[PDB]
């Protein structure tokens, strides 16, 4: 019967648990071929030839093992609107709004879930191979990381998973009869095609789901095959379902890049950092510090579980295996180390292509031979005049941690490392100064809470969590707050930055990028224990911010805070937070609103 359809690996070969939720999909999604990815570099090569042979894949010949994916633009990114989790309780999931609709989280019925279900998934495979993907979201073999079973009938999701997480046989040895996070996953076009097909890139946007059943330990994805999408240990797994379990567990599950900076006495840190969309997360986690003498190395760019330590440390581990980068905007100038990462073995999306087979994207700064031209993701010829960028904007490339130069030595350390300061951001043209420091714990969960950044629409993303959190924010905001009374919890300083404050005429008054290294100075030496009050926080007094070799610097209008504009701000965030996490808003947060607002009156 089954049995039959194995074109590689053996069913007695898997665990029971694993080879019964395998049955059930198959029987239900009617594949024509079973593989189990085995994750060895022979079965990856066969993955791309076959992708090369489709036409779902192209070989970059320019590098190394280089290849790039184009997408039927329709299928291009993470959609919020298409994205559930699913629970008895609406409550549970996100906070009831006193008007409108809440914008932390979408919340499913499990009645309307399966009906949705039920609608999209029988017979959805048919005409395709369903791959079965065994992976660990963690170093492998740690008893810290979570094992995750991913079925898909998508060839690239493999290939990428093989990238963003430790995936294959070693998996399968290390899971035994272990419990495991089921992700089903699935491009919604089953054979023949019923519709016309776009770039060889299957997709099915009007039936578009992506759904978490944290109960079941389920997770299930339809018609989507980007990244945010498909890889579904990553957003789905590692954020989502992942933050509430932690919330269950005493540890902490977060969108935070983590990186180790080491000062020129051989003193060393490690910091993360919570910014949305665009405001460089991957330039900081693998920065090239301008400093003379310091070291930034990189653990992670885009999610940390972290979790107190018998001493009370938070203790930070990097559950990904590779970095899913956004394209367009990298440079040797912005990001020498990501350059660098991907010479190699990396798997592009979306971005063009030079005729002797390279890649390009805007603002990759890097001047075209005579004769090179550029096909544009969407396979045309391009030029600069056409009025189109040549990458898509959420282009991306997935590439290997372990290619990264600065990649930290303790990177896949099962102990994880210890965290020291927190950074929240983003980006805001006007009114918040380049680098403030928290007042305490609870003023600094208030100010991850306030989070706001530059989409021309600035809008609320609370710890970087808007699209991510997997359960209510406000029971989010608690657990935060429960961890200044952990026994003898030695609390990371908290701080919040902006790069992107700018001049009026729009022109920016901070450098950035390795000069970002500066900042990370200055809190470096805080966490060592100096201050001007304001009140908003704690900013640099004056000349403590290292400024030497530097053009000029408007520090004034950097830091300046204005009583005008900090009052729209309170204004707005107590608004948001009030009407957005009701009553589920916990009193300490209400305190620091009023607090705030207090200290903005006596100016
Ligand atoms: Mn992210």
């Amino acid at each position: 019967n089954l049995s039959a359809k194995v074109v590689q690996g053996s069913l007695d070969s898997l665990p029971q648990a694993v080879r019964e939720f395998l049955e059930n999909n198959a029987e239900l999604c009617q594949p024509d071929h079973i593989h189990i990815c085995d994750g060895s570099e022979e079965e990856n090569g066969r993955l791309l030839g076959q992708m090369e042979e489709e036409g779902i894949l192209r070989r970059l010949k320019k590098y190394d093992n280089c290849w790039l994916a184009l997408t039927d633009p329709r299928d291009v990114a993470r959609i919020e609107s298409k994205t559930v989790i699913v629970t008895q309780e609406q409550r549970d999931t996100v906070p009831i709004p006193k008007t409108g609709l809440s914008q932390l989280g979408r919340w499913m019925s499990e009645e309307d879930f399966e009906k949705a279900f039920n609608a999209r998934f029988p017979g959805c495979m048919k005409g395709r191979t369903m791959y079965v993907i065994p992976f660990s979201m963690g170093p492998l073999g740690s008893p810290l990381s979570k094992i995750g079973i991913e079925l898909t009938d998508s060839p690239y999701v493999v290939a990428s998973m093989r990238i963003m997480t430790r995936m294959g046989t070693p998996v399968l040895e290390a899971l035994g009869d272990g419990e495991f996070v089921k992700c089903l996953h699935s491009v919604g076009c089953p054979l023949p095609l019923q519709k016309p097909l776009v770039n060889n890139w299957p997709c099915n946007p009007e039936l578009t789901l992506i759904a978490h059943l944290p109960d079941r330990r389920e997770i299930i994805s339809f018609g989507s095959g980007y990244g945010g999408n498909s890889l579904l240990g990553k957003k789905c797994f590692a954020l989502r379902m992942a933050s509430r379990l932690a919330k269950e567990e005493g540890w902490l599950a977060e969108h935070m890049l983590v990186l180790g900076i080491t000062n020129p006495e051989g003193e060393k840190k490690y910091l993360a950092a919570a910014f949305p969309s665009a405001c460089g997360k991957t330039n900081l986690a693998m920065m090239n510090p301008s400093l003379p003498g310091w070291k930034v190395e990189c653990v992670g760019d885009d999610i940390a579980w972290m979790k107190f330590d018998a001493q009370g440390h938070l203790r930070a581990i990097n559950p990904e295996n590779g970095f899913f980068g956004v394209a367009p905007g990298t440079s040797v100038k912005t990001n020498p180390n990501a350059i660098k990462t991907i010479q190699k073995n990396t798997i592009f999306t979306n971005v063009a292509e030079t005729s002797d087979g390279g890649v390009y994207w805007e603002g990759i700064d890097e001047p075209l031979a005579s004769g090179v031209t550029i096909t544009s993701w969407k396979n045309k010829e391009w030029s600069s005049e056409d009025g189109e960028p040549c990458a898509h904007p959420n282009s991306r490339f997935c590439t290997p941690a372990s290619q990264c130069p600065i990649i930290d030595a303790a990177w896949e350390s099962p102990e994880g490392v210890p965290i020291e300061g927190i950074i929240f951001g983003g980006r805001r043209p006007a009114g918040v100064p380049l680098v403030y420091e928290a007042l305490s714990w609870q003023h600094g969960v208030f100010v991850g809470a306030a989070m706001r950044s530059e989409a021309k629409i600035i809008m609320h993303d609370p710890f970087a969590m808007r699209p991510f959190f997997g359960y209510n924010f406000g029971k989010y905001l608690a657990h935060w707050l429960s961890m200044a009374q952990h026994p003898a919890a030695k609390l990371p300083k908290i701080f919040h930055v902006n790069w992107f404050r700018k001049d009026k005429e729009g022109k920016f008054l901070w450098p950035g990028f390795g000069e970002n290294s500066r900042v990370l100075e200055w809190m470096f030496n805080r966490i060592d224990g100096s201050t001007k009050l304001t009140p908003i926080g704690y900013i640099p007094k004056e000349d403590a911010l290292n400024l030497k070799g530097l053009g000029h610097i408007n520090m004034m209008e950097l830091f300046s805070i204005s009583k005008e504009f900090w009052d729209k701000e309170v204004e707005d965030i107590e608004k948001y937070l009030v009407d957005q996490v009701n009553a589920d808003l916990p009193c300490e947060i209400e305190r620091e609103i009023l607090a705030l607002k207090q200290r903005i009156s006596q100016m």
